[PDB]
């Protein structure tokens, strides 16, 4: 049975509800790096819904930033 090598990383998501808006910050630490993404939403566009929307936007932002960082970590090798 050929090898499956598994690792586990965590994104910590902080959600701050203030003045009718919600700001989510998604923080990923791995190896020797850290990246953050941020998203915002109206708290009530149910406040659960504002939370979900700001987190969706934060995770999208983090993924887009991580794709750009990945690309640069590649081109730093291949020049
Ligand atoms: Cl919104």
């Amino acid at each position: 049975q050929s090898d499956h090598v598994l690792q586990h990383w965590t994104v910590d998501i902080s959600i701050d509800e203030h003045e009718g808006l919600t700001r989510a910050k998604a923080r990923l630490r791995w190896r020797e790096k850290e990246l953050v993404g941020v998203g915002l939403a109206r708290l009530n566009p149910v406040p659960e819904i504002g939370d979900e929307l700001s987190v969706a936007r934060a995770l999208s932002d983090l993924g887009k930033r991580m794709l750009k960082v990945s690309t640069h970590d590649i081109e730093a090798v291949t020049h």
